[PDB]
């Protein structure tokens, strides 16, 4: 009912304008529009190769996530279209688990405190003499 069954609540379809989504799309437009004053112009092309390019990869796509999309990104990227984006990764503050994409090298895993020598004596032991120790010696 007025959209695609209910009211387009589980919105099925990416709406009429499908273009990176809205505000998916105008997270990416907002920095472009933040950086260098270009008023629609025909710079949108340098970013269209960046975007068709991830268009390859219907992976991002579905998790719908532009956190996949500077992923794409060799680092390194030609264009001005990461210096767009880093504006949008800059704004995640978000550090994720630091620790996964290793092949096991990272760090030393010594939380634990180390073990006690072979013997039960360690700590400066007090002298006295006890009736039992006397040492003589």
């Amino acid at each position: 009912h007025m959209g695609q069954i209910h009211g387009l609540s589980p919105t099925p379809i990416p709406k009429a304008p499908r273009g990176l989504s809205t505000h998916h799309w105008l997270n990416f437009l907002q920095a472009a529009y933040r950086l260098q004053p270009g008023p629609s112009d025909f710079d949108f092309q340098q970013l269209r190769r960046f975007l068709k390019l991830a268009l390859k990869t219907p992976i991002w796509l579905n998790p719908i996530d532009y956190s996949l999309l500077a992923s794409l990104i060799p680092k390194g990227y030609p264009g001005r279209v990461v210096e767009i984006i880093n504006i949008l990764v800059k704004n995640q503050v978000s550090p994720s688990a630091p620790a996964a994409p290793v092949p096991t090298p990272i760090c030393p895993t010594t939380t634990p405190p180390p073990p006690p020598p072979p013997s039960p004596e360690a700590h400066v032991p007090p002298p006295y003499v006890e009736p039992t120790t006397t040492q003589c010696f």
